[PDB]
């Protein structure tokens, strides 16, 4: 639940999280007057991915908690990626959370999610659960057929800011409904209570207070946070709490030393995340942006 247990990490899980922030990053290109073009043109930041078709861009602006993103396939290593990020800018959508009632709703609410897989006190952030709801109505069906169309690839969902709020969400639905997919979120805000936090940890790692120490080969569930973030440890609310396993960036900025990626025990850690301080909190948007590549720019 609480603890201050850290571990290092190797070169592979660095590029491995490294990678997963790149494709993040990449969502960015889906905003108005900029695209991704067929195969996988975006500037040379999808230089990093030469294997990689898209099949579709989405985008839908009409609410805050609305969601914009891609869904591609990987050709090398055998995958199919949802990026996800929140449609308006960092500064009107952190400042909304941040300052503003974060009522929580029962997650078997949104679509493809029934009482029979979630707990009863599996609580959700509302507009979180819009976010999801948003994906899933502009990508969900596209995303269902692709799967039919690449039965022995894997799933990988990921997002930074509240498209990683939306990511997770996205990752335990296809998790609750036969899928196996690797969730890696960047920056996300705390999207749910005790009840909800508890019950990913039992999804993902298949116990409360699970050992997150080590990058597995087996381990789907990836949450990176990063020095002065403050997004991470929002909404400041009692009754929200996060799920475990933390990856932290104890660096200041962007391309950090493979020795300061540190993996994080527990659901709130004084070492990691939990332990921002004044003074780490004063870049609020900058330090939001820096995980291993600056986020929310795409050429």
């Amino acid at each position: 639940y609480t603890s201050t247990e850290t571990s290092h990490i190797d070169q592979e899980s660095y590029n491995f999280f490294e990678k997963y922030a790149r494709l993040a990053n990449i969502g960015y290109c889906v905003g108005p007057g900029t695209k991704i073009f067929k195969p996988f043109n975006c500037g040379l930041q999808c230089a990093h991915f030469p294997n990689v078709e898209l099949i579709e861009e989405f985008h839908d602006p009409r609410l805050i908690f609305d969601v914009s993103g891609y869904l591609a396939v990987d050709h090398a290593s055998k995958q199919i990626y949802l990026v996800i990020r929140g449609t308006h800018s960092l500064e009107d959508v952190i400042t909304d959370i941040r300052i503003m009632q974060a009522p929580l709703t029962n997650f078997d609410l949104a679509a493809q999610i029934s009482s029979t897989a979630t707990c009863d006190d599996c609580l959700v952030h509302n507009g979180f659960i819009q976010s999801y709801q948003n994906t899933y109505n502009q990508i969900g069906p596209k995303l269902d057929s692709v799967i039919e169309q690449y039965p022995d690839y894997q799933i990988a969902v990921t997002g930074h800011s509240l498209g990683g709020a939306a990511a997770l969400l996205f990752g335990i639905n296809l998790k609750v409904n036969g899928h196996d997919p690797l969730v890696v979120t960047l920056g996300q805000p705390i999207v749910g209570n005790a009840g909800f936090a508890n019950w990913v940890d039992k999804l993902f790692f298949g116990q409360e207070n699970p050992d997150v120490s080590k990058v597995s080969k087996d381990r789907k569930l990836y949450r990176i946070t990063h020095r002065g973030d403050i997004v991470p440890q929002v909404p400041f609310w009692d009754g929200y709490q996060h799920c475990s396993g933390e990856v932290f960036i104890d660096w200041p900025l962007i391309h950090p030393p493979l020795s300061n990626v540190v993996m994080c025990q527990g659901q709130s850690n004084k070492q990691c995340s939990a332990g921002n301080t004044l003074l780490q909190q004063v870049n609020v948007i900058g330090n939001h942006l820096q995980y291993f590549v600056t986020e929310g720019v795409c050429g």
